[PDB]
């Protein structure tokens, strides 16, 4: 009989008018757009700034989530960096079933971390698609992304099933708490 709250109300408690800018990144198919629509927090808008490169965005009050795929795509790395401007947090999403592409994801993740503009970011990892038989454990995704060895930044790896909205409250609550200090 008990019911979840709407993220709309959750965001009111968590951020409530505060200026927040998070970027949610990952390899294509990790589950990022799914997380966006599953939040139900406003319209998503897109800009395709090149014939290949493609960015999505959502804002609620003064919290903005900016979203793109990372990896392959020639190497459009400079076209991104504009979008890191005064970012508070990174959400990096991983397909926990895709054992093959995780080295790539760790590489990519590791490149975001080393970018100057990400020095002081809180880091949330969604180890997504945990519903799938034989996927990686959240620890195995932690290990692989090298989160043990980590700077002085606050980080957290969170199990998720994005298509059921599972894990999302937990990660976002961590993120919100972490960010207000
Ligand atoms: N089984 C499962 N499938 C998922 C999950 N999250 C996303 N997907 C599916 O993975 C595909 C890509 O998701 P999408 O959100 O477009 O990935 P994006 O490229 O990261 O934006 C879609 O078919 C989703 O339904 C999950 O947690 N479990
Ligand atoms: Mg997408």
């Amino acid at each position: 009989h008990h019911m979840g709250q709407a993220f709309t109300k959750l965001f009111d408690r968590w951020f409530g008018n505060r200026e927040m800018r998070v970027v949610m990144l990952g390899l294509d198919a990790a589950g990022k757009t799914t997380i966006l629509y599953k939040l139900h927090i406003g319209e998503v808008l897109t800009t395709v700034p090149t014939i290949g490169f493609n960015v999505e965005k959502v804002q609620y009050k003064n919290v903005v989530f900016t979203v793109w795929d990372v990896g392959g795509q020639e190497k459009l790395r400079p076209l991104w960096r504009h979008y890191f401007n005064n970012t508070d947090g990174l959400i990096f999403v991983v397909d926990s079933q895709d054992r093959d592409r995780i080295g790539k994801a760790a590489q990519e993740f590791q490149a975001i971390l080393q970018d100057p503009l990400m020095l002081h970011s809180a880091i949330l990892v969604f180890a997504n698609k945990q519903d799938m038989k034989g996927c990686l454990t959240p620890a195995e995704v932690c290990t692989a992304l090298g989160l043990s060895d980590m700077r002085t930044r606050k980080w957290h790896v969170q199990s998720s099933v994005a298509t059921r909205g599972e894990g999302l409250y937990e990660g976002l609550d961590w993120l919100a708490t972490t960010l207000k200090n």
